[PDB]
């Protein structure tokens, strides 16, 4: 039963959950996975992990991604989890000399993986690891992309902490920059391509269509949970959100700038949808009757597929998950999964 202020009855009729079948195995894996590597306590992971539900995001989103492909993808997205954490309570803390360190470290590890999977930091280990895994399903240049992207992550979580730091509430349009980089929307477009087993050729993955579709889906996805995180976030000093944003330099209120992204969240919903369109008939024109062609096609199909499976995953992961019931915790600004 969603939040009134919060439901979208659109995604609850005409996007139907789903769930890879290794959820399961998925689970148990990244909750082993961020055990070993230490990511979390261990009583942190024994009595949150599962109840995060961060495994069961991605396996409502990248459906029929290959097992381990799937097992790459959410342990470095729950690593992500960890890692804005870590990045918040360096803030919270003052940790600019650690910030910085991790920053550089993170680069690094990027452009090489294999190097830093026995790095003394836990966070960069942690990171080297999955990032190794990701980088062994496609050739070297969808590899290159991923880093070129995350590189860019790494740098918006930079600027987050010169605001946080600061106070700078940034503006609206400014925001809605900031935010397609903070939220990493570039990070998972490239993923649907492991999933479906093929790196699209930029003449495909840049055709409008697919573009468009692609950016709608990871802007619902990101202003949905500033609408869902709004709660923990304002608790936690938190400047990074539309709701956030919209107060400060529109003047508008609590009930009003959470109706105005809501207005936003559902217009991605409906632009969705007629792109979807468009997006479909590409994927079938791609078909032209060579193997090749279906190969495209199917792969085209299946990232649009997925595009559409993100809508339903992300929505009922910010019901589901503990990471937003701030309601429940002793300290309203102190998240007890988080080290502190
Ligand atoms: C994991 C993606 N997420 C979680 C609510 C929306 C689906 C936001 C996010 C993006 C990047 C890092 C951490 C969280
Ligand atoms: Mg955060
Ligand atoms: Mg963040
Ligand atoms: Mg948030």
């Amino acid at each position: 039963a969603v939040p009134p202020s919060l439901r979208l009855p659109v995604i609850e009729a005409a996007f139907p959950r789903q769930l890879h079948p290794y959820w399961p195995k998925l689970q148990e894996t990244t909750r082993t996975w961020l055990l070993e590597k230490r990511l979390m306590p261990a009583d942190k992971v024994e009595e949150y992990a599962d109840g995060l539900c961060y495994t069961d995001l991605m396996a409502g989103y990248y459906l029929g991604a290959p097992d381990e492909v799937l097992q790459a993808i959410a342990d470095y997205s729950a690593w992500n989890f960890v890692w804005d954490d870590r990045h918040d309570r360096d803030i919270v803390h003052g940790r600019a000399g650690a910030w910085r360190r991790l920053r550089g470290l993170l680069h690094t590890a990027l452009d090489s993986p294999g190097d830093h999977l026995h790095h003394e930091d836990t966070l960069v280990a942690g990171f080297a690891d999955s990032v190794r895994r990701l980088y062994a399903f496609l050739p070297a240049t969808w590899n290159a992309r991923f880093a070129r992207h995350f590189h860019t992550v790494i740098e918006a979580y930079d600027r987050e902490f010169h605001n946080r730091t600061r106070g700078i509430v940034p503006g609206v349009e400014e925001y809605l920059e900031l935010r397609r980089l903070t939220f990493a929307h570039w990070i998972w477009t490239d993923l649907l391509e492991p999933s479906s087993g093929c790196e699209l050729p930029d003449a495909v993955r840049k055709h409008p269509a697919y573009r468009r579709a692609a950016l709608l889906s990871q802007e619902f996805a990101a202003w949905y949970n500033d609408l869902c995180s709004l709660p923990k976030e304002i608790a936690g000093d938190e400047v990074h959100n539309l709701g956030i944003s919209l107060i400060t330099h529109h003047s508008l209120t609590l009930e009003e700038a959470i109706g105005e992204v809501r207005r936003r969240v559902e217009e991605c919903i409906t632009e969705f949808l007629a792109v979807e369109r468009d997006a479909l008939r590409f994927a079938d024109e791609l078909a032209d009757g060579t193997v090749r062609g279906k190969e495209l096609s199917g792969a085209v199909r299946a990232n649009v597929g997925n595009m559409r499976n993100w809508f339903s995953s992300v929505y009922w992961f910010h019901h589901e998950s503990g990471r937003y019931m701030v309601d429940s915790w002793d300290d309203r600004s102190t998240p007890p999964y988080v080290n502190n």
